[PDB]
């Protein structure tokens, strides 16, 4: 037997704002987070534009100097689990301090400053580099740096699964607390990876839309347009919490996590197969997990990253797991609004995902013009849609072919 | 309800050797794998010296033209997940792939590869960056290479907790299969941090060794002269199993996985708290989960990594841990030997820790020489000491204060 998991506190930042109401706001709006990049030169790249969290200021969480020795990503993630630690309204004490532990992830982690030091290293050699490189860069400083901030000394860790990072660290905390190891988790991923070797190291692989002259319009996923992701900055973490701890201190619960999925393609490094094979596997798992008839699924989350390869799988891999209930189910992508958050895009659109039951509303695929072969699902274009969301599933497909998905479920 | 799980396969390569027993060997024999470091120029560096694989060759494993695209972290860990599965006698089927996964892991990943691509990016231009960078440099990339080529459709992750990561790796994959999301696991870790960034990094901190001019003596773990760890590459991978699906195929089971800790120190960002008091609380629930009174604890790997304050805090949380029993036990760092492999330094000594079950045999801390102030266990100075070894329990410490803690016993 097993506890059942809930979410008590959300927290965010993404191209479409500093916190999870803001961005959500947009989400419903259909507005674009995406924009031509300020403050770095692009001129030598093929992309020029992505999702840029705008007005980020650092210091409503640390110090100037707290904040000098942490890689922006790391102040992302730092600032989405201070936002849902606060929103949970938990109190951390010697009696459950021990219950509360973190695993926020990051696809790459400390990438920008890695590229700021390596500047210092070839002009200037290793004497320069800063003292608090090492520990201001590296993936698990998240849940490092939240556990001394908060005194959290439960499970500590981080997932790196590339894009399919936030799902497997929501994912994998929830199985803590239903198994008995937490009470807490603050869970998610956090990602920035807009700087020369990222915009560049997906640049050199033609994985970006190259659409520089519409940057609002680049990513359109299930569009026979599309060419490719759109890159983005951001967080996303969720306040897990067991059923009963949640109840006694009076939390206000926002959905149930019923349900996690894992699988590999085994397939292709970059590219998922045809037909969705392993996604399909990875939602098949994730039902049985929650105990639920695919039927019983309203609301998909999609991965819907506006590849031309990916977003035909996604189509492949819910026509096989859904059958006769495919059309019947909505499924939007967010990306087409937030742009890739690689990473953190798992984090954030599992919030999407509850904020959905909360507002009974699918968020919109925006950008879906013209439908490519054989996308005559349900998809949600343009306009978000009121609707009956019981059931909502989040889908993330990686690098290495490795998909996580959630289930939530309406709480009462 | 909750699985048994063993170990049926092991795979290494280490600054000893490039399988498990040409590196146990040197293991039993004392034998240092630290040297001044060819493959770059350190003259600028405060230390120029580490635990190199040496005379590795790739074309055991993969195609040269696959080799090329994969940074050295991802072909270790390749390397050691192909011993570890080749070891097992497993045969993978359509039977069975959806069940068999994958958690290799590493601390910082394809950093060879980033500084190259930096190199690249600067001196040439962003156009200069390789299109393999990204699938190549990634940490999940072992997880994905390795479920490529093996067709493992089963849960596909890694994780990245510094220097904690293997034995986060390995306890985390148990769990997958204790509570029945796999029946197989490849785990462990993999570590290539031998560039400028990383000793440069390292060095800025001043966690590293500079004795120079005495390589071998360099790592000292409890030495009163101790001053750093010395920075080591390679990788650990083992199979985990279900116990019953191990019976079922005549499987060779090596030990069991009894139990498996974490906890978060709380305290700070790169420094163990004196008292050893979040490394105690992993132990302690290590052990609660092995089912165990702490007198049955007959060997200690140790995390013990030759610097000043993380070494001290080990014998505190030991002596906490296991009262007058502290004093009966045999704890010894093979890290005295092989230095620290970092993100792969869990996965290594888990291995080590399975060997010293098997051979009846704690290997032993060399170079301990004048133990320090508290150092009055028996830390196994010099040589190996062949004794009763029923359990053994492997530690690791990382930036972030994340410890873990696993518990192996031999298995009739
Ligand atoms: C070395 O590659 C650069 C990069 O941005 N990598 C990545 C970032 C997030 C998710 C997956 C991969
Ligand atoms: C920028 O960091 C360089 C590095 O090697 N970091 C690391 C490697 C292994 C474990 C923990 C940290």
């Amino acid at each position: 037997s097993r506890r059942r998991v809930v979410i008590t506190g959300m927290g965010m930042l993404s191209p479409l704002g500093l916190d999870v109401p803001s961005s959500w706001e947009g989400i419903l709006a259909g507005r674009s987070g995406i924009a031509p990049i300020e403050h770095m030169d692009l001129s030598a790249y093929s992309t020029r534009f992505g999702g840029s969290v705008k007005g980020f200021n650092v210091e409503e969480y640390l110090s100037a100097k707290e904040a000098r020795k942490l890689d922006l990503f790391i102040q992302y993630g730092l600032a989405a689990s201070f936002q849902a630690v606060r929103d949970s309204g938990l109190e951390v004490t010697d009696a459950n301090r021990e219950r509360i532990g973190v695993s926020m992830g990051s696809g790459i982690g400390g990438l920008t400053n890695i590229e700021n030091n390596c500047r210092s290293l070839f002009e200037q050699g290793p004497r320069r580099i800063s003292p608090f490189f090492v520990p201001g860069s590296i993936i698990n400083m998240v849940s490092g740096f939240l556990s001394i901030h908060l005194g959290l000394q439960g499970p500590n860790y981080a997932l790196t699964t590339a894009q399919t990072t936030g799902t497997h660290s929501i994912g994998m905390a929830a199985r803590n607390i239903a198994y008995g190891e937490a009470d807490v988790m603050v869970a998610g991923g956090s990602e920035m990876a807009a700087c020369g070797l990222g915009l560049g190291g997906f640049g050199a692989a033609r994985a970006l839309s190259t659409r520089n002259d519409e940057p609002t319009r680049a990513s359109r996923p299930w569009d026979r347009d599309r060419d490719g992701f759109v890159l983005s900055d951001g967080s996303g973490a969720l306040v897990l919490e067991e059923l009963e701890h949640a109840r006694a201190r009076g939390a206000r619960i926002y959905a149930e996590l019923v349900g996690f999925g894992m699988s590999g393609d085994a397939f292709h490094m970059t590219a998922p197969p045809e037909d969705g094979a392993g996604a399909a596997r990875c939602m098949k798992n994730a039902l049985r997990d929650a105990g639920l008839d695919p039927r019983q699924v309203d609301y998909i989350n999609a991965h819907g990253t506006s590849t031309p390869a990916g977003d035909i799988a996604e189509i492949a891999a819910v026509k096989s797991v859904f059958g006769e209930h495919a059309h019947a189910l909505s499924m939007s992508s967010t990306k087409s609004m937030t742009g890739h958050l690689l990473g953190a895009a798992g984090a954030v659109e599992a919030i999407f995902s509850v904020l959905a039951l909360r507002d009974q509303v699918a968020p919109p695929t925006i950008n879906l013009d013209n439908p490519d072969e054989g996308c005559d699902l349900d998809l949600v274009a343009h306009e978000a849609k009121p609707r009956k969301i019981d059931v909502a599933l989040s889908n993330s497909f990686g690098f290495g072919g490795t998909n996580g998905t959630l289930v939530f479920r309406r709480f009462a």
